[PDB]
């Protein structure tokens, strides 16, 4: 994991990528939209369980360090696969194939046009810098690694000090993808910034939608720790 | 602003700093929490409109968009300086220099020990980091500029595009002292990338005392739009 090359590093994130999903409705019926879209990340999230357990270095930690690690960035991943999907279908969401949505088909919903918009705004970002696959793969390990790593014993130290490391590879192979696609050393560098300085604004918008869904007071809605962890464990 | 160099940049910035500022309490009397640390972050506000005028490109906008980045962005800012404060005090948070408090302290106040843990787990990743004070006052302008970029005519247009120019020439005042400091190339990019890493995790903290200040359903808490623009313009 720490002994891949960048172009392993690569590779193996390529391979572990999901599949993109359908929304599950009668297309013959006529046209609930947030029951069709809890289907879907339902269906997702099990999908990011088996994709999280190919991420290098990710299964060399715990099992409860990796549950907290996907608990934490569960809905960031959602959201980064979603504008990647949608970054060529400008003012829409592809949430699936037969599920492509503009910001007033959110306006049905109470507080989802101001998440729609901000995720629309992310996808128009992703554009203007023409983000590659190969780079998007990356970032998407990185949110996977990060986002929990603040919020965790001898053995949580060393768990720690190992998701730094891998991160440190992620870096290493961005910058070696910006140089094979031949950007400068400046460029190289102000590039890195630029992407990571978007995962900020994926993680507000994740808050954002945690604090919706928590609002529902469901228990059929946010997978519990118990649930990560059976589907993890 | 686009034409400094990056000791330039530096200087300003370091030029920009507020001061410290204390608790007002009569330190006689015996030892509300909430209430001092509430008028501490308001006289802190207005040191940090001071603040925010003087960093380069800032006032190249319009009074909008400044209103604007500053309602995405002050309690970050915020955040980021108790850190930086706090980083020799292990276990502590040194909100003032006559009030230094521990989580047990955080306590007294329903919800605030998780924020207080957060913070001093962000207070020993600096300490681990070793980050310099010149490395914080571009992290700190960062965030000024980028929290909300994503959120926002021809105009619109141009100003996005002068933010993406300042924040490219603070990354490459961050990579210059790197430089400066001796790390190599590879070592350069590795720390760039953990501490913009960093800003998601103080953008997380943020949103959750957001979620705190906004559950206090007051009118006397969270700085209105007309009272950023007044102060402002
Ligand atoms: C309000 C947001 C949480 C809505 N998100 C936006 C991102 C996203 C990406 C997808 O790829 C699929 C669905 C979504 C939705 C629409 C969404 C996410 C989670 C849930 C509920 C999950 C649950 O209750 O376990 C419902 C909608
Ligand atoms: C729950 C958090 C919002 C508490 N924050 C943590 C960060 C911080 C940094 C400071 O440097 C000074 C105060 C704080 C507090 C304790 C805080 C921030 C804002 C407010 C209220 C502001 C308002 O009501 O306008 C109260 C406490």
């Amino acid at each position: 994991a720490l002994s891949l090359t960048a172009d392993q590093m690569v590779s193996a994130l390529l391979d572990a990528e999901p599949p993109i999903l359908y929304s599950e409705y009668d297309p013959t019926r006529p046209f609930s939209m947030m029951g069709l879209l809890t289907n879907l990340a339902d269906r997702e999230l099990v999908h990011m369980i088996n994709w999280a357990k190919r991420v290098p270095g990710f299964v060399d930690l715990t099992l409860h360090d990796q549950v907290h690690l996907l608990e934490s960035a569960w809905l960031e991943i959602l959201m980064i696969g979603l504008v990647w999907r949608s970054m060529e279908h400008p003012g829409k969401l592809l949430f699936a194939p037969n599920l492509l949505l503009d910001r007033n088909q959110g306006k049905s919903v109470e507080g989802m046009v101001e998440i729609f918009d901000m995720l629309l705004a992310t996808s128009s970002r992703f554009r203007m810098m023409n983000l590659q696959g190969e780079e998007f793969v990356c970032l998407k390990s990185i949110i996977l690694l990060n986002s929990g790593v603040y919020t965790f014993t001898l053995k949580s130290l060393e768990e720690k000090d190992h998701i730094h490391r891998v991160l440190d590879k992620i870096t290493d192979t961005l910058i070696h993808l910006m140089a094979k696609a031949g950007l400068t050393l400046q460029q190289q560098h102000q590039r890195l910034a630029q992407l990571l300085l978007i995962l900020s604004h994926i993680r507000h918008m994740s808050n954002k939608g945690m604090e919706h869904l928590y609002s529902m007071k469901c228990k059929n809605v946010v997978p519990s720790y118990d649930l990560l962890l059976e589907m993890l464990d």
